[PDB]
């Protein structure tokens, strides 16, 4: 049964160049762990506030690690970067994807995920599916064969969305999910700035479990989103509506089919997944505006209640 909240947690990139020369005072003011105060405003609050000066180290073990454990545990999971264009969603996502002090969640994961599966039981044995794809305009396109450019959303026995016909890379350690992501990164380039910004890249683990003496199996899907510009668009309001239907509820039927990747995280937002969000915020007045948006985007995030199960 379970019935949890989606988790959310706001990361405020460092003022850059631009501004920091252009002077620039940092404008948010960090109360307690959970409560960020723009200027004279109200003060909102989240399951955890995350200042320029934490680590790639520690946003990983407040918004991920938990995540990690619950899918090993036969949840599916969801993690996802909402935010406006610069303010660091694929640094919090990606990160220097080699540098172990500089590596985002995504790499975290991978080394967490066999990490754990290594000190595991001789039976129980795992599987493990990975696909990365990408959405532009309403169509998706696969990073590990770019001759897919148009993969349509289907449904399973239970009535759930899923990508057909996507790319499977299966891995057996860490370092092939590094080289499956890089991979992706490099079809990327058979093409770019502006368009990784305001293309939704989604990074797919399917992990499986087979306890082999009594042949009980648990499995779950991790979503690995890093979205595009939230901006002042198609996809993103997608996702808006569909999490504007929700802080109510009640008979609204949320529109989910208005986008495939609502249509796809159908299951993260409002379904048996585990989501938690990170927002992205600039702490530049310059930005204040679109600051204010995500973070609503964000308060409002956290009233949604997912109804859980094993898998
Ligand atoms: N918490 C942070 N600490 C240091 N640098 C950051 C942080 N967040 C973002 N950056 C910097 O900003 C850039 C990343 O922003 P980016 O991930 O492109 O935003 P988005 O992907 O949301 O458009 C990088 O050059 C990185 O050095």
């Amino acid at each position: 049964p379970a019935e949890c909240s989606i988790k959310v947690m706001c990361r405020f990139r460092p003022l850059n160049e631009a501004e920091i020369l252009r002077g620039d005072k940092f404008i948010p003011k960090f109360k307690g762990e959970e409560t960020v105060v723009i200027g004279q405003g109200k003060p909102y609050v989240f399951d955890r506030v995350l200042p320029p000066n934490t680590t790639q180290e520690q946003v990983y073990n407040a918004c991920a690690k938990q995540i990690v454990k619950d899918v090993l545990e036969g949840y599916n999971g969801t993690i996802f970067a909402y935010g406006q264009t610069s303010s660091g969603k694929t640094h919090t996502m990606e990160g220097k994807l080699h540098d172990p002090q500089l590596m985002g969640i995504i790499p975290r994961i991978a080394h967490d995920i066999f990490d754990h599966i290594y000190s595991m039981d001789e039976n129980l044995e795992f599987h493990i599916k990975v696909s990365y794809f990408e959405i532009y305009l309403d169509k998706i396109r696969d990073l590990l064969d770019v001759s897919k450019t148009n993969l349509a959303v289907h449904e399973d026995k239970n009535r759930v969305p899923y990508v057909k016909g996507c790319t499977e890379r299966f891995v057996s350690s860490p370092e092939e999910v590094m080289d499956v992501i890089d991979e992706g990164k490099a079809n990327r380039h058979v093409a770019m700035n502006e368009h990784s910004s305001r293309s939704h890249s989604i990074f797919l683990i399917n992990i499986k479990q087979e306890n082999v003496e009594t042949e009980k199996k648990l499995s779950g899907k991790l979503y690995l989103v890093d979205l595009a510009g939230s901006e002042k668009n198609k996809s993103l309001s997608a996702l808006g509506n569909v999490i504007s239907a929700l802080a109510e509820g009640t008979k609204t039927h949320v529109p989910y089919r208005d986008s495939k990747m609502t249509r796809i995280l159908q299951d993260s937002l409002g379904g048996n997944c585990r989501t938690t969000i990170v927002i992205c915020c600039s702490p530049s007045v310059f930005n204040e505006a679109e600051t204010k948006s995500t973070l609503m985007f964000g308060q409002r995030a956290k009233t949604i209640k997912n109804t859980v199960s094993v898998n």
